[PDB]
């Protein structure tokens, strides 16, 4: 169980955390969403939000990740949505399959709850 | 016809404003995009602008909800875009089915038109 | 080849930069994702990194953009990743496809590589 904190970027101008999947998972269009482990977990830095948003190598291969928002005080396991799009999609374990990026958050005066 | 300002959070630290549907809506994946009425209307509050996202749950569900742009200065009703993804989705009448998240629009000198 | 700073904005408080595919090209759902070209290149402005989204009137007329991160030093050719959703889409050379959203590039201490 780890912190976002474990989390690497590409090269130092990379917007985004990479985020693997824990198992090896084979999906097919018929299957629809699934949800992918990714063993990292919440919360975030003070005053930010998350996007997880796919890498582009691996949406041109056919993985649609689905845009996800992390909440600042989520505090439960980082999973990546994501669907094949025409044809059979093997991730194994390990893969880098979606990115994390972090944003601010702003505080409006809307009723919380 | 609402405001921005009469939307609510899940939580202190959720990230998003909740967008329900006006309407019952059937959708069914050869229906394609279908544009969703929340009867919540622009414009964002200064030096903002918006993303329409969908709630995981609801993604997890079957209805895609395809990210949307809201300009800082939109006067008209947002819409949620939306499909069903594999199956067919009934949404209620008030049911939570995509969230808005408000950003920082950042100045450039790009021309305008 | 043509800097970020050569795209314009519909309208003042247009949050999203408009982007073009420099060439014709028809798509339909059995190809999957297509990266299309702009003619566009990174780098982007200091702190800052880019998301490509879809319009909502490309969006809605089938032709689906996957979101996509632009690094800030990326210095490649910023494509369009794009799938018509469930019928023949024809994009002509010269309409506007996707917009570019600049967003602030948070600073963390994770690990680079
Ligand atoms: O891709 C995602 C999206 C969300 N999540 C987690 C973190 C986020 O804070 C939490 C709630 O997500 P959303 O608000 O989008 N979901 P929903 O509105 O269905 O649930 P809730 O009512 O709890 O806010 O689910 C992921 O792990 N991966
Ligand atoms: O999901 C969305 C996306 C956009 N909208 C509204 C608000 C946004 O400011 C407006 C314009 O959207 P985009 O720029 O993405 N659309 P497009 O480029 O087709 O139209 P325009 O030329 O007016 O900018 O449409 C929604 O209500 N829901
Ligand atoms: O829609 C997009 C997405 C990315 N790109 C370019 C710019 C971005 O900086 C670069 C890398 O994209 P991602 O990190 O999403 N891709 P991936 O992780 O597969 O490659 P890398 O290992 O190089 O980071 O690809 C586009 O031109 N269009
Ligand atoms: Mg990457
Ligand atoms: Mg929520
Ligand atoms: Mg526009």
């Amino acid at each position: 169980k780890q912190p976002i904190s474990k989390l690497t970027r590409a090269t130092p101008g990379s917007a985004g955390l990479d985020l693997c999947s824990t198992s090896h998972t084979v999906l097919t269009p018929e299957m629809g969403p699934q949800a992918l482990s990714t063993g990292i977990y919440g919360p975030l830095p003070p005053n930010t939000f998350g996007l997880i948003l796919g890498r582009s190598s691996i949406t041109m291969k056919g993985l649609q990740v689905y845009p996800g928002v992390i909440d600042n005080d989520y505090t439960g396991e980082i999973k990546i949505m994501a669907k094949a799009v025409n044809n059979i999609v093997t991730v194994s374990q390990g893969n880098r399959i979606a990115q994390l990026i972090l944003l601010p958050l702003i505080e409006t005066d809307n009723k919380v709850q």
